[PDB]
């Protein structure tokens, strides 16, 4: 899961994109979308 303060879903994230419990990814720029 996408970790709390930690990159969520960005261009170029291949990563978790779904967040844990208590968290939403939320786009901060096209990039970066950070887990809050
Ligand atoms: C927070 O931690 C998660 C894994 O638990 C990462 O995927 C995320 O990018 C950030 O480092």
């Amino acid at each position: 899961t996408a970790s709390h303060y930690g990159q969520c879903g960005g261009i170029g994230y291949s990563g978790p994109t779904v967040c844990a419990s208590g968290t939403t990814c939320q786009v901060l720029n096209p990039y970066y979308s950070q887990c809050l």
